[PDB]
């Protein structure tokens, strides 16, 4: 992973946009892929920590352009873009800053009921529109076929762990994957554009009006199961929990809530495997070793 000096950030931007005066530059936050810099309190510029992150940033730029002006909450607008090199598909990008603070579960549960309900309705409406966007222009690098993802994961896990697990432990890994694969419910969805990291840290809130004022972080958006964007809201402490999320599902007119729950339960168990792979694909040994220990020692449905 690479980090950046403030000077490097300013030089990179100067190279392609020499007429843009930078007065203020501060780190705004940081995810798996990118470090974010707030520039002139007007813009957020993302700089990739690594190649994989850069490809995600390239995709985020492409998606945000394709959906500009289509959705009923504000989303970042692409204003500046960097260049490809032998290392990065895109060396940086600058988006409009969306104002607001994350709608944390704490903040949400302290709102008056009327604003909680309005927030659930505004989310459903946003997701209905997002999930309705015409996907036919989106190439295969943006398509995340869940069955292919599960089979490809099964193969990455075997390749990574065949020297790390004993016989019965790998047996339990095969039983687990066989069980998921034989359940049709995970695989029969109508593919749609999904945010795919749809959680409270990415939902921005205006406390003067008590209304959601933006959705951010599209670097994982992909063509996939629309249910992914309800399950990412559901974790009982970390996120909103079921009472709130069923108001979103009801506003969205979801026809099959129990399927949403079943997907959520499966994704809870699936986390150990995600941790191994993420471990290696994003260079986080801590996750790797945590996921390995869980496969080694603990029951998995
Ligand atoms: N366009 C934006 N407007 C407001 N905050 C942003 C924006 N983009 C990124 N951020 C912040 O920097 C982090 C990493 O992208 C985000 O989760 C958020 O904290
Ligand atoms: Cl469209």
């Amino acid at each position: 992973m690479r980090t950046y000096t403030f000077d490097q950030v300013e030089k990179a931007i100067e190279q392609l946009y020499p007429d843009f005066t930078i007065n203020t530059i501060e780190i705004s936050g940081e995810g798996n892929d990118c470090i974010a810099y707030e520039i002139n309190r007007d813009f957020i510029f993302k700089f990739p920590k690594h190649s994989r992150g850069s490809t995600n940033l390239f995709n985020e730029v492409n998606i945000l352009k394709r959906i500009h002006n289509k959705l009923p909450l504000p989303i970042p607008e692409v204003v500046f873009t960097g260049m490809p090199s032998e290392t990065y598909q895109m060396s940086f990008a600058g988006f409009t800053k969306i104002k607001g603070v994350p709608l944390t579960p704490l903040l949400l549960n302290n709102l008056p009921k009327q604003s909680q309900n309005q927030a659930a309705k505004d989310l459903a409406r946003f997701l209905s529109e997002l999930h309705s966007i015409n996907i036919s222009g989106f190439k295969s690098n943006l398509v995340l076929d869940f069955r292919e993802k599960i089979n490809e994961d099964n193969k990455k896990i075997k390749k990574l762990l065949s020297r790390e697990l004993k016989g019965p432990q790998m047996k339990k890994v095969d039983d687990f994957y066989r069980d998921i694969l034989e359940n049709e419910i995970y695989f029969k969805y109508y593919p749609c554009l999904i945010h795919n990291d749809f959680s409270s840290d990415h939902i921005l809130f205006d406390t003067e009006k008590n209304t959601i004022c933006g959705i951010i972080d599209f670097g994982d958006a992909a063509i996939s199961d629309p249910d992914n964007d309800f399950i990412s809201l559901m974790e009982d402490d970390e996120e909103y929990g079921m009472e709130f999320v069923s108001k979103i599902l009801n506003h969205y007119k979801h026809k099959d809530i129990p399927t949403v729950l079943e997907k959520y339960r499966m994704k809870e168990k699936y986390w150990s495997f995600e941790k191994i792979i993420y471990g290696k694909e994003y260079g986080y040994m801590d996750w790797y070793e945590e996921g390995l220990n869980e496969i080694r020692s603990i029951k998995i449905k």
